């Protein structure tokens, strides 16, 4: 996250991180058995660790389950990115407390001018590297679909939605894919893309989860 916070141990409880021998993704809890991140995130061998703060350190809130199977969504595109949307089902169901909590998937899409938490262990550099231990935090505000089409013309579909600001300087980045866009206690997004990171004119751009909602319900209804 480039320009965030500490968020603090456990303050977002859904949040998880994806680990295939090292951080690689984020992802946000769906329910004791399933995590959604995005699909360009895929690949074989990941295990979900859950109420994690410190990703290097085992604080003691951690619990570290394997994914039973991924399913990418049917019309993911790797070139354009449309539809970076993906369900992991975990092998066992994940024991819930305040510290380890699901989050809900929304009803109603959110407007341009709602603010929302965005999440993850990424890169907080906007040049230059350097990649947290613990979990960053960032408020950014839904920006208008003319915002994020006049920032990147030819590329935005309408599964997909601008968060942030056009100034710069605050922004999700590389490492924080796959992870969480809560507004109003919903998950409305998914960090996916932009052109580097907190770069003038360039804000995040997130896969938008309300037009998947009956394809999540369903996935999860027969698997
Ligand atoms: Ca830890």
């Amino acid at each position: 996250i480039v320009g965030g916070y500490t968020c603090g141990a456990n303050t977002v409880p859904y949040q998880v991180s994806l680990n295939s021998g090292y951080h690689f993704c984020g992802g946000s809890l769906i329910n004791s058995q399933w995590v959604v991140s995005a699909a360009h995130c895929y690949k074989s061998g990941i295990q979900v660790r859950l109420g994690e703060d410190n990703i290097n350190v085992v604080e003691g809130n951690e619990q570290f389950i394997s994914a039973s199977k991924s399913i990418v969504h049917p019309s993911y595109n790797s070139n354009t990115l449309n539809n970076d949307i993906m369900l992991i089902k975990l092998k066992s169901a994940a024991s819930l407390n305040s510290r380890v909590a699901s989050i809900s998937l929304p009803t109603s899409c959110a407007s341009a001018g709602t603010q929302c938490l965005i999440s993850g262990w990424g890169n907080t550099k906007s040049s230059g590297t350097s990649y947290p231990d613990v979990l960053k935090c960032l408020k950014a505000p839904i920006l208008s679909d003319s915002s994020c089409k006049s920032a990147y013309p030819g590329q935005i579909t309408s599964n997909m939605f601008c968060a942030g600001y056009l100034e710069g300087g605050k922004d999700s980045c590389q490492g924080d894919s796959g992870g969480p866009v809560v507004c109003s206690g919903k998950l409305q997004g998914i960090v996916s893309w932009g052109s580097g990171c907190a770069q003038k004119n360039k804000p995040g751009v997130y896969t938008k989860v309300c037009n998947y909602v009956s394809w999540i319900k369903q996935t999860i209804a027969s698997n």
